[PDB]
């Protein structure tokens, strides 16, 4: 009955989001805690053609062991030697799954000191393996199934037997070949006319919005399927609903205000909201998690400056069930969002020359959403006029 | 009750196996039913001053669905990149922890032809992996625990739920800090003596025995503890309760008569019985499967020749079970025995100065047991003279 469908999932994670060509190998990110799923792949794997399914186990147990038991001044150990090899793996051909969905607070009641001096070293091996994936080497993609860190955080309906039992199940909508093929062409449509037009800047409205949000340079717009070197598709993301691009690092004046909730790494940040001048949030603010979120920002000057625009019609399946999934994949294809920070470089079309056509450079990249059922969007040409490109949160074309 | 064995079990495989030094990452390998175990060492691991305890489990279930649907001529891949990189994580001082308990009949069912073809694989990328390993160049050990492949295999009483009740208390006697601590003494020891008195041969007598087992000729006794690239503990096998040295090639006359059966891979071998002549082992026989034990015991010359020779006190607790664990690492530290084919080199004190100092070189190394309750054993000199070394199955000293 569901079976049915888990394996659909399954199935599509691979002839789809993967688009798993024979005799590649396949290496994979997974929670411990979802075995049976990662199996349910690779058979589906292997029936494609895979000729090695290797996943590596992360269980946050051992990490929450870890940070409470392990010796100071000694957290600052990483597993070099296994990202630096997953790399390698990338570059040689090897694909690249990754199954997703964690529990916001497994790192909860632990002194978040410590766990940023864990994660910050952790980042630091893990990079040249990032770089293989940011930069599109391996066809590589994200399925994510229930977690009762999940089930128990979206539905705080006791049952978690159950809790899984809907989030499961809402994962089967937001996730049908012909339904996704239909899909990606309804995207690469908009993302031709996003850069056609050729824009100077989009034109938020709403409930405690009003924010034009210039765009760089020579800008670029993408969204949906992604070429692997020369003429391959391939979903990386597999609830991706969203189209974005870069803005302008110094042309972003206006007033906005947050719609949906940011979960910041475990802290819950609501209802925040920023002013912006001549491209800098010169007014950062929260009704929880101020604190928080302010130091993230003041990081360095790119911290509170935009590095992505991206537009999400909030008619969408993960917007229907109406939940926060305390996880960015799912949120970030949510609603309409901005995110502060570095810009990725996949949007300027074409170092200095980068900070000149407007690029934005910095450390972190934070996406908050800001789309919502009553977002008007409007596109400025140069010269002021402008063509209606969103009403009600849905897309007018 | 039994938990709190579980406990010790786990936390003397790293006070005693690894003598886990602070600030020292540790690899593990294990598999993916025993993750419960993983936690529970791990967690013991770190209160020892492990800054990181990485594991990576290996499902049977996921090679058994590769070999029967992944395609021919694609089996032939390794996870190269992987063990690369344990290696140098070895190299670079990361201990090695290692669960062990796998279920033999697992690849069951399958065409032997490919399973060999993925293994021999396997083992040709895995290489400088287990060169680091057996060269110790860390600190590794290898602590084994329940498996429904092993109490499903090893008691066949219906209950699983059981059959592991029974084996996971068998390991709790097989296998507390302090204990290992001042028994490793208590073995370097006899393994000092051995190596001092530097003996001529050894001769067992008992019911049906009267071996003179000469010994090779600048041999050397190993036993407990072993070290790892210049100074460092590591016990390998966790039972162990053996010392030994390699006899000599051609210095072994008598009549020998086994003790306890021998699990030769599957088919049982009782009562063996075998008669030597100046070294070679002229009638070999047995109450059940002679057939089989014959024939590997005619794959060349060495194979009818001894190389290896142990004395284990039959008052240790493996022997107090008094049970048929039909393993090699269990049997083995039962009761002393001896063993046909290549002798390991690490047996001789300090290719060609080999087959004359007196090894014995092949391709098949099988130890049967021949020490029992009433086996005496004496030292011999090159004079004659005799020192007792074992009585009724106990030590003299
Ligand atoms: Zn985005
Ligand atoms: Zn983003
Ligand atoms: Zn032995
Ligand atoms: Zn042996």
């Amino acid at each position: 009955a569901f079976k049915r469908n888990l394996e659909k999932l399954a199935e599509l994670a691979i002839r789809v989001g993967l688009n798993l060509e024979k005799g590649q190998e396949v290496i994979a990110t997974a929670p411990i805690e979802a075995v049976d799923f990662v199996r349910l792949l690779a058979e589906k794997a292997y029936r494609e053609g895979a000729s090695l399914f290797t996943v590596i186990y992360g269980d946050q147990e051992l990490a929450r062991k870890r940070l409470a038991l392990a010796p100071e001044e000694g957290l600052d150990k990483a597993p070099a030697w296994l990202y630096e090899g997953m790399a390698r793996a990338f570059r040689e051909g090897a694909a690249r799954l990754a199954v997703s969905g964690s529990d916001p607070k497994a790192l909860e009641g632990l002194p978040p000191e410590k766990v940023g001096r864990a994660q910050k070293a952790n980042a630091r091996a893990y990079k040249p393996a990032l770089e293989a994936i940011t930069e599109f080497v391996t066809n590589w993609t994200i399925v994510p199934f229930a977690h009762p860190g999940w089930a128990r955080a979206v539905f705080p309906g006791l049952p978690e037997e159950e809790a899984v039992r809907r989030l499961w199940e809402a994962i089967f909508q937001a996730t049908p070949i012909a339904a996704w093929e239909a899909h990606n062409r309804a995207l690469h449509e908009k993302v031709a006319y996003l850069n056609a037009r050729r824009f100077h800047a989009l034109h938020f409205k709403g409930p405690g919005t009003d924010l034009v949000v210039g765009l760089a340079e020579g800008h670029l717009w993408q969204g949906g399927a992604t070429a692997t070197k020369g003429g391959r598709l391939c979903n990386p993301n597999l609830p991706t609903e969203e189209v974005f691009t870069a803005p302008h690092r110094e042309r972003v004046e206006g007033v906005v205000r947050a719609s949906r909730p940011l979960a910041l790494g475990g802290t819950l940040v609501e209802g925040i909201f920023a002013r912006f001048e001549r491209g800098f949030a010169v007014e950062v603010r929260a009704e929880k998690g101020e604190e928080v979120l302010r130091r993230l920002l003041d990081t360095d000057e790119g911290a509170r400056r935009l590095g992505e625009v991206a537009l999400v019609p909030a008619d969408n399946p993960i917007a229907k069930t109406g939940l926060v999934f305390f996880d960015t994949l799912f949120d970030e294809n949510a609603a309409s969002h901005i995110a502060f920070g570095q810009a990725y470089q996949e949007n300027l079309e074409g170092g200095e020359a980068f900070r000149k056509r407007g690029g934005n450079e910095s450390l972190v990249h934070v996406d908050w959403m800001i789309g919502s059922e009553e977002m008007d969007v409007d596109g400025l040409y140069e010269d002021g006029t402008r063509t209606p490109l969103m009403r009600r949160g849905r897309w007018v074309v």
